[PDB]
């Protein structure tokens, strides 16, 4: 109760002790997944022999991160608001189209959806933060002054520090970003002076989101707090925490989860090992195992590397030469048996993709776990969509859309549907457009023409409703609205394209 | 009789049984099976040598995933709920789809579905807690007061401490349930003190339902009682126990029940360390067990693992080195064999799935028994199913339904018909679309075209009952009422779509 | 825009826009010099060379 400076310090305390577990736990994860990534020396190869490490999980990204662009740089249909009927052609879409259409190309485009993958499968943690910002240059025709936006970026997870007490995004109740901030952000917000940390003070700054008893009240709302370095503040009671912290499997109960990396390093290292170890036998083996004994032999055959070749002994030449077995071929097949296995652990298929033609591509090349993947950061993206969407709600600007038509009121004042919807692109129903367009094709044309023969095209399903049936065709085709237009609902053009065309001539 | 604190000791001391009891043996067995998923070492393996432990209870969860999502997260067809014939539209359908879409888009989706298969089959329970909360942010149009709603939440069935003694929902005597519920909820409740357990006072809460005699009558009903610390409780008469308590495998008469895990124990640990012991060997051979004696040889040959390769004897060289044993490639097939075990062990096609063109999907892929554990999942969700329509049929909301049109009234007056029906999902007659649809659409069009031919349309089945044929096709499709309406009934429609149109022209 | 030669005549000026790209080859991790192409054919080249 009354708390003005207490939290000041308990911030810290909380800043200190996120420090602290956040670092050791997260960071060393994170840092042993970074090591053994790049593929650089792990330390424990001895200075004189090759200590090659074999890159396998660098592909494995390879691999992953292509399926993801294409189902979610794919259109502007993966995450849909699907309110009560009336109020859908109003703000459904439309606030669906604003927001995406101010995500992509407006906020910062897919970059920072692409470094929260990498956030969340190389780091173990993905989370970003989305804040505003306001806009310059009046007319001093060209009126921009004070224009509000409202921007993410991602947070670099090793600089917010929280509690692993959350396993949710709604459970932290302390949220700690660190970001520089250097002395020209010091003098946009006005404070004069600086902390021990020239312009290049290098200065370092934090914001915490937490809630407290500061008003001596009931239970109080998000509290924004710009504790920095023990030093002015921006403390502001908050509405909605702007973070994500992807975890890339949905692990169990727990706040940080294990990255893509945690589960292909058993094969990388394998790998690693098992041919260096390989090579290292077949140098063995080349060197020749001559043994060379002391008083004779005083050059030890000059570590049998030189361009002489003469033992030089002395007078004794009993030499015993042991023989290096060799290493068979069969340990090669080791090789595809780790590929199969880091296959089977992420992508099952261990070709690039292992009569009906294989329905749903080979339903979803064996229901492949990366469209699991897909589906939990998708619905993990729907906070993201609903923090976007308040943010703008409370107060973004009143600019246009470019939802394939003219025509867009401000969207500060919409509805925001309460929810988002992204399933049809997914391991659900998720008939993906290469085979959602073709099954609807095939069986529709062949329904259709059965009919034809049979019913007839006016009496039941019509050129109104085929207007529907061929645009399936048209939308999966890439072309939505102007392409293949086709509409003929009720209009001059409907008028003399359906009824006066026909019942006439 | 006349019980108000000997029920509060009574309860403690159940609180402890189910403490001991439960905790140790649940807790270890599914602390054993996280310790055997996450692949971390056993603890046998010696430092110095690689403790590899192959994690192959993981892929097979991902094996069952997708399929526990094709049974239930594909259309709200999963239950239905079977009254008399006549109030089958009124309520039946509508109070399905009302409790869906209070589950679905309104039930935070199947993530908890998700933990419950988790909680069931790897941590080897899997229970959920059903409660009810408020509605808040009146007008100060916006009227939002007092409107109460049903929702369910993973318990974390470690702080479900229960007896083992009931096997069923309706059969334990004592469900104590545990929770956080920090000095925020206290001072919700009203409590200003707490219990021996600053706001983060991390107190811990325990809610219990039990039945016994306060009264001095017949047998009461259940009671639950909010024993948190011992202090202020929350007794109330309870009419129904919101949880599931799912064990994955319909196991003998006892509560708690085997995991997934408690199955794959053989096949994972035999796997782990017989690639152990392989690659052992090879190690063992690589470095070369070659026989020094004492006083010579004083270097061991650098552990014969440095890049000088001198032996360094003295004068003797005698030398007997045993040679190791190889081991044979035909142990790989062996582990060929454990895959096609591990396949059927759960998923019996050893493969991703194991003329006619194999009817039904090869029977269902192999009479696979995982759509056996979904029946059994299915009728578990059944009372999950009663207990919501329960608690939204006392008190729920007035709110319509998206159940294809607009249009519902309040929910606390239906008639929950007693009885869930899910049959068509599973093993059961349970043709599933791919094949119902596929010999529904056969069957149909050639017995049609063969009507058409002897009989015809409006002799036998006629365009009303046509559009129900199509009908199934188009349920099948995705698209149940409104892409394909064709209802044409008895209305303009008919009298000009199916009456008039066709008799006079 | 500074012509700092050798601590001579300096062409001194705002600049607007920089004209530059700095691409690191591999969309590496947060740092601005980025591993190349060689990075991962040189183990291949070595060993076979070997």
């Amino acid at each position: 109760p009354m708390d003005d400076e207490q939290v000041l310090r308990h911030l810290d305390q909380l800043v200190n002790d996120a420090l602290d577990f956040n670092s050791s736990e997260l960071s060393k994860q994170r840092s042993e997944a970074l090591k053994y990534y790049f593929g650089e020396p792990f330390g424990n190869e001895r200075p004189g022999k090759s200590g090659i490490v074999s890159r396998d999980v660098q592909e494995t990204v390879d691999w992953i991160m292509p399926s993801l662009m294409k189902v979610f740089t794919s259109g502007g249909q993966v995450v849909k608001y699907e309110p009560d009927t009336a109020e859908d052609v109003e703000q459904a879409e439309q606030e669906t189209e604003y927001v995406n259409y101010l995500f992509m190309r407006k906020n910062e485009g897919f970059k920072v959806m692409f470094d929260w993958f990498q956030d969340t499968l190389m780091m173990k943690t993905g989370v970003v933060k989305v804040y505003v910002e306001e806009v310059l240059k009046p007319t001093f025709i060209r009126k921009d002054k004070k224009k509000r936006e409202i921007k993410v970026l991602c947070v670099k997870p090793e600089n917010f520090l929280v509690d692993r007490l959350a396993t949710c995004i709604d459970d932290a109740r302390f949220l700690c970003h660190r970001e520089k901030y250097t002395v020209s952000d010091l003098r946009l917000l006005g404070v004069p002076e600086d902390v021990i940390e020239e312009a290049n003070r290098e200065v370092w700054a934090s914001e915490c989101y937490t809630l407290l008893d500061v008003d001596g009240d009931g239970i109080s709302e998000l509290r924004r707090i710009l504790y920095v370095g023990d030093y002015i503040i921006s403390n502001e009671p908050w509405d909605c925490r702007p973070f994500a912290d992807l975890n890339a499997y949905r692990i169990a109960h727990k706040f940080h989860g294990m990255s893509v990396y945690d589960k292909i390093r058993d094969i990388q290292e394998i790998r690693s090992v098992l041919m260096r170890n390989i090579m290292d036998n077949i140098y063995r083996t080349n060197q020749g195992r001559s043994v060379v004994l002391d008083g004779q032999v005083n050059l030890e055959d000059l570590l049998t590397n030189e361009a002489a070749g003469i033992v030089r002994v002395k007078s004794m030449n009993s030499i015993t030469p042991l023989e290096t077995p060799q290493l068979s071929g069969e340990v090669y097949g080791m090789l595809d048996r780790l590929e199969a296995d880091r296959g089977k652990r992420t992508g099952i298929t261990d070709r690039t993709r292992g009569a009906a033609m294989s329905v749903n591509q080979l339903m979803t090349a064996a229901e492949q776990q990366i469209d699991l993947i897909a589906r939990m950061f998708a619905e993990t993206g729907v906070k993201r969509l609903f923090q976007l969407l308040h943010d703008h709600a409370i107060k973004y600007q009143n600019q246009e859309e470019v939802f394939q038509l003219r025509g867009k009121w401000v969207a500060v004042n919409p509805a925001n549907w309460r929810e988002r919807s992204d399933l049809t692109v997914t391991v659900g129903i998720g008939n993906m457009n290469k085979d959602q367009q073709m099954l609807h094709l095939m069986r529709i044309w062949e329904m259709a023409q059965a009919v034809v023969g049979g019913g007839g095209l006016g009496v039941l399903v019509s050129e109104q409703n085929l207007y529907n049936i061929l645009k399936e065709v048209t939308e999966n085709a890439g072309y939505k609205d102007p392409d293949r237009f086709w509409t003929n609902p009720n209009s001059p053009e409907a008028l003399q394209a359906k009824a006066i065309r026909e019942q006439k001539e």
